This record gives C-alpha cells, structure tokens and sequence, in this order.
C-alpha cells in the first residue's frame, strides 16, 4: 500500500455534485464508488445517477436517508444503475424511473472493510480504488471547514449522520489524511473536498461504515 493514493490523479473521479437539500448522501456516495469502479474497469469516466438510487432503492429511504450497501445491492440485482444523464438528479424522492437503454455500470455486489479499521480502510483504497465512507459531519467546524486536514475533537465516531467518498489519503506537513470528495457543491469546503484527519483514532468514525462495489 502506497504511503499516498489519490485517484483523482488516475481520472477515476468525476466532478463534485450537489445534493441539494434532499439527504442523499449514500446516492451520491455510492455512485462515486461505482463511478470509480467504472473507470477502473471499463477504462471510461462517467456520471453515474444517484437520481436513480434515491427513486428505485426502495430499502432506503430516498431523501430521508439510506445505507450505501442497500444501494449497491439495488445495482447489482437490477442488473445496471443508468447514467447521471438518463437519469437527471432532482433533488426529491419520485418514482422509480429505471431504464436499462440509459444503463451505464453494473455491480456483483459489495464488500465491507472492518468496522473501525483505518489501516484496513487504507489497503482497501490502494488496492480497490475510491471507497464509500460514513462520518460524522454534524459540527460546525466540519460546515465552515476551508483548508488543512480537518481534525474536531467533538466529532464522535459512534455519530454517523453524512456518506462521501474517499477518492485517496495522503499527508500534509505531517498530518496523515483521507481525501473526501464530499456532495455539498463545489463552494463547500476545499473546492467540494475536504482533507478528513487519518490515524486519529477513527476521527469522526470514517471507517465505522465504509464499503465498495464489486464490479
Ligand atoms: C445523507 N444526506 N445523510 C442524510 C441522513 C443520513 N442518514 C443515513 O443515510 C444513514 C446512513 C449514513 C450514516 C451513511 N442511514 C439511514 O438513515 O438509513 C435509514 C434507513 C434505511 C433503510 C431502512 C431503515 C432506515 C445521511
């Protein structure tokens, strides 16, 4: 395992997405882990949608909140998640409006890395690619967060409430970290992303509910 990944360098992430005020933060994380899978595979870069989740995955619930896993498993028997562009994001829970012509990845399930483990976490970004993570973002530190590797002291690990992507990790002047694209926009944060603290005893839980897509 590298001592630094980041995948956004191997075009395997797309551009940050805004979720609006629906909270369907496991739709846009779980894309961007299949995104990732996709160009890992296919060789190709694309948007998946997260639309498509929010209305089909029905063991969630929609804009009210769901599990990464739910998703992926949804994919996989559906056999395919259609694009960001045959299937626009809206923002609110509609009907389900699947179309396999508009289908652009598919999934033979997923995989769970070890509840808590950062290290496991870390091998799993090195060998699958960018991996879909729960934290804990309800601070106010977390909502103003501008540069630097993010490190709250009141973060609590056992208090996921926020899904994103973990395109890679790295240091910076010495602070091990995990690169965060996040789906609150592009004037969130560092540019949509967020340098999240790494080896800091699980900071804000990130590896308490982190997965990825078989593809
Ligand atoms: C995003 N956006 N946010 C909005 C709510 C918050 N809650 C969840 O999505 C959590 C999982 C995260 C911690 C990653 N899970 C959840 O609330 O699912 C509710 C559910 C799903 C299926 C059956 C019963 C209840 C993330």
């Amino acid at each position: 395992a590298p001592d630094s990944v980041d995948y956004r360098k191997k075009g395997y992430v797309t551009p940050v997405k805004n979720q609006g005020q629906c909270g369907s933060c496991w739709a846009f994380s779980s894309v961007g882990a299949l995104e990732g899978q996709l160009k890992k595979k296919t060789g190709k870069l694309l948007n998946l949608s997260p639309q498509n989740l929010v209305d089909c995955v029905s063991e969630n619930d929609g804009c009210g909140g769901g599990y990464m896993t739910n998703a992926f498993q949804y994919v996989q028997k559906n056999r395919g998640i259609d694009s960001e562009d045959a299937y626009p994001y809206v923002g609110q829970e509609e009907s389900c409006m699947y179309n396999p012509t508009g289908k652009a990845a598919k999934c033979r399930g997923y995989r769970e890395i070890p509840e808590g483990n950062e290290k496991a976490l870390k091998r799993a970004v090195a060998r699958v690619g960018p991996v879909s993570v729960a934290i804990d973002a309800s601070l106010t530190s977390f909502q103003f967060y501008s540069k630097g590797v993010y490190y709250d002291e009141s973060c609590n690990s056992d208090n996921l409430n926020h899904a994103v992507l973990a395109v890679g990790y790295g240091i910076q002047k010495g602070n091990k970290h995990w690169i965060i694209k996040n789906s609150w926009g592009e004037n969130w944060g560092n540019k949509g992303y967020i340098l999240m603290a790494r080896n800091k005893n699980n900071a804000c839980g990130i590896a308490n509910l982190a997965s990825f897509p078989k593809m």
